[PDB]
């Protein structure tokens, strides 16, 4: 399906890939990585997914995410960075990644 | 469907609340709460409907969810209170609906 070029469409890209985020499938969400979709979406707000990925605990998916077109330093509907997460979390090896 | 008593009785409750709230749908939210779903139940992220209602500023579905057992007591991830979250928005009657 990706070698004859037709695309996805999704219903909501950001809920969708956040919801994806929190739910924390990683088959799910490297099969996603598989069929190509942009993980610059974060929610209906700017609410950005390495957020949520700090809050779980876990570092591999979120160091996926900000090394595919996301930004380190996006600023949510409230104005705060995923640094700010990552200091609130306490786990250093997402800080590394990050 | 009412009248049978059937309740909502799914896992994705919490992943459609935030969707819902997102989307901007009042008539469709209002008609789901009604029914036998939940509004006092989290988000994906551990997101309270209520702070999300907030933030968005929506006066009339935040007071459909806060008639129909929403608490302001339940949090967000980030800590922020649905009354904190309305006292960001600044609308003094949703502040003192909170």
């Amino acid at each position: 399906l990706v070698k004859e070029g037709a695309s996805f469409n999704l219903e909501d890209s950001g809920n969708f890939l956040c919801t994806t985020v929190a739910k924390g499938d990683s088959d799910f969400l490297k099969r996603l990585l598989s069929s190509g979709m942009n993980p610059n979406s974060e929610d209906y707000d700017h609410r950005t997914p390495l957020h949520v990925a700090a809050s779980e605990g876990l570092f591999l998916m979120a160091k996926m995410l900000v090394e595919a077109g996301a930004s380190v330093i996006s600023k949510d509907r409230w104005g705060n960075s995923p640094l700010d997460e990552a200091r609130l979390c306490g786990n250093k090896k997402l800080i590394k990644l990050l």
